[PDB]
């Protein structure tokens, strides 16, 4: 039942997933002038040489590339984290145009989209056991805007017509997430959530300073995609994410100068 319209969206959430209104809710515009540099964070590890995809599917809210997660494969650490995190999936939100989509925002400005690597602690053993813990889950934050096509990409972008509707799905293999990443691993961190229902407290939230860039192209063929099932009235899989909610009593910190 929730979603993304006037009558199921963002506003309504908190009916259903009291925590909506809670401390330390996702995502944040992040004041780049009011966050503070930490000298004593790590260089984030991102160890994605043997990340192995299974399959992307179509949720009704967006599409998750999934990642075989039973062994050590595809790892988040340092930066900000204590121990070892596992990549779990990656998906997309994005916009009805190309001045709105991201769910983070820097100094007020959204982005065309924003991509999300979802990692989970490797001490809670899976994900589902990880979501109920305040350091379950590690995700990382990328900005996408428009201009330049971004090859490592294109494969997402091609299967899409495949996952059109709803509760589709095709295997999807050997895709390579390191094709997704901007040259910079300097990024802001701070403790969130989730951003969709069950809208969990269990995310250190990863965001890199370094936008991708996509083409108009490769963004038309996100806006497609469908949030119905086959068969039922065509509603554009656009504008699946959530606004800047209020940071509270929480400080970003920045990895840089
Ligand atoms: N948008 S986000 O905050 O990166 C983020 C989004 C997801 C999604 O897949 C959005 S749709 C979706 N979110 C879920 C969260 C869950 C789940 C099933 C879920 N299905 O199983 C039980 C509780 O956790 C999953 C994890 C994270 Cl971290
Ligand atoms: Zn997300």
């Amino acid at each position: 039942h929730w979603g993304y319209g006037k009558h199921n969206g963002p506003e309504h959430w908190h009916k259903d997933f009291p925590i909506a209104k809670g401390e330390r809710q996702s995502p944040v515009d992040i004041d780049t002038h009011t966050a503070k540099y930490d000298p004593s964070l790590k260089p984030l590890s991102v160890s994605y040489d043997q990340a192995t995809s299974l399959r992307i599917l179509n949720n009704g809210h967006a599409f998750n590339v999934e990642f075989d997660d039973s062994q050590d494969k595809a790892v988040l650490k340092g930066g900000p984290l204590d121990g070892t995190y596992r990549l779990i999936q990656f998906h997309f939100h994005w916009g009805s145009l190309d001045g709105q989509g991201s769910e983070h925002t820097v100094d007020k400005k959204k982005y065309a989209a924003e991509l999300h690597l979802v990692h989970w602690n490797t001490k809670y053993g899976d994900f589902g056991k990880a979501v109920q813990q305040p350091d379950g889950l590690a995700v990382l934050g990328i900005f996408l805007k428009v201009g330049s096509a971004k090859p490592g990409l294109q494969k997402v972008v091609d299967v899409l017509d495949s996952i059109k509707t709803k509760g589709k799905s095709a295997d999807f293999t050997n895709f390579d997430p390191r094709g997704l990443l901007p040259e910079s691993l300097d990024y802001w961190t701070y403790p969130g959530s989730l951003t969709t229902p069950p809208l969990l407290e269990c995310v250190t939230w990863i965001v890199l300073k370094e936008p991708i860039s996509v083409s108009s192209e490769q963004v038309l063929k996100f806006r497609k995609l469908n949030f119905n099932g086959e068969g039922e009235p065509e509603e554009l899989m656009v504008d699946n994410w959530r606004p800047a909610q209020p940071l509270k009593n929480r400080q970003i910190k920045a990895s840089f100068k």
